[PDB]
């Protein structure tokens, strides 16, 4: 059973952190308990929810509880990530299942961890942790031999730190409608990886790319814009996989 | 094997026809042989290609050969209709598997038949000739029953009269992005048929609604519209399906 799914790929980008952000967005309006796990040293997806805390996932590594450390936000509950987390990954390269054995959250349906790209001991984390991943990627070229890549990293990850790790599906986002490039890369990326794409893509739009400046989700800044469509899409359509 | 492709609703409407017309567009594109069949009376799919013509399908079941009536459009044949084609109903009820028995369409990969509304003998003879069938319907909550109704017709049509019939999928057109209203029709749909509904949705647009007052394709007269983005993804998930 599909309940913990890693958002990773290997270039990262504002695509990723975005569908992390709005995946459990809509998840949760589907009446799900979600939590949202910001991985990245970065903390993108802390700052695109508005979220400003000293206290986050290294404390989490750090032996403090989870119900004390995580922010409820739009619906769900955010582990926040502070430019403390970078200390635990000097230690936890070597110790992949760390995060694991520290994700006490049996009390939530769903957990979605925002993976930094560049496949750091936090993302080995994430997906020694995962069941599912989602790999979100941009509809460029690169995401052709950029996706075959982390798809070898999955399989060599399952074969040795996590047998029940999954591909839950790759996702084109920033898909630019203003040309017909997108669905020429688009094509490509079906007719490579087939049924592993999703059927949802995720429209380049205006209003998509400000929702992080303004700290809300697609959700809360412009429900009714492209971008919030397709995402409500988006959760059905994991969920269906997952199911 | 499926090759003939029924496009079929309830009440018809304005997105069946554009279904037929774009979703042939594309499988053209897709290096597909389509042949697009205007089995409506009314002949809103040839007058939505601009075509003129004074020999239709109602001459194809009057015997005339198929290859000396097609006329070809945007990278397809259309074997268009007439205020002719009425005729024929009168003397195809009775008669079920008529276009059947006269649709020698063996040169083409893939055969599209865009059926009347209301269940006459035309849509009727398109159901016992097709061996697939696409249901559009729009984003409103009639649809629920709407589609229930012609689910019961397509089952009933199967066992007395063409076993090889079966659902491909039902399609949401008409999408209104301007509310939650549409979501919330389009989940309840999900949630009733289940995978039975395609994932690609086709948006209400301003230039998908005017393309067949200019007579021409949405690749034609708006490539880079979100309904042209939408018809090409849709050919794809129909393409996967038959496969």
């Amino acid at each position: 059973k599909v309940r913990r799914i890693a958002l990773a790929n290997q270039k990262g980008g504002v695509g990723k952190t975005t569908t992390a952000i709005n995946l459990a967005a809509y998840l949760a309006r589907l009446g799900k308990r979600v939590l949202l796990v910001d991985l990245d040293p970065q903390g993108n997806a802390t700052s695109g929810l508005g979220v400003r805390a000293e206290r986050g996932v290294y404390h989490l590594l750090q032996g403090e509880p989870l119900e004390g450390l995580v922010h409820p936000v739009d619906g769900f509950h955010l582990l926040p990530a502070t430019p403390d987390l970078v200390g635990a990954t000097v230690e936890l390269a070597g110790a992949p299942t760390a995060l694991r054995e520290a994700l006490r959250d049996e009390g939530y349906d769903l957990v979605l961890l925002d993976a930094p790209p560049s496949l750091s001991p936090l993302t080995l984390n994430a997906l020694a942790a995962a069941e599912g991943v989602v790999v979100p990627v941009q509809a460029e070229y690169y995401a052709l031999e950029g996706v075959a890549g982390l798809l070898a990293t999955l399989e060599e990850v399952r074969a040795g730190l996590n047998p029940r790790l999954r591909l839950l599906g790759i996702l084109v986002t920033m898909y630019d409608g203003r040309t017909l490039l997108a669905q020429q890369v688009e094509a490509q990326l079906r007719a490579h990886f087939g049924e592993k794409v999703f059927w949802t893509v995720i429209p380049r739009n205006v209003r998509l790319a400000e929702a992080p400046s303004f700290g809300k989700t697609i959700a809360q800044h412009a429900p009714t814009s492209p971008g919030a469509h397709a995402y409500r899409r988006l959760a059905e359509e994991v969920m269906a996989r997952v199911q």
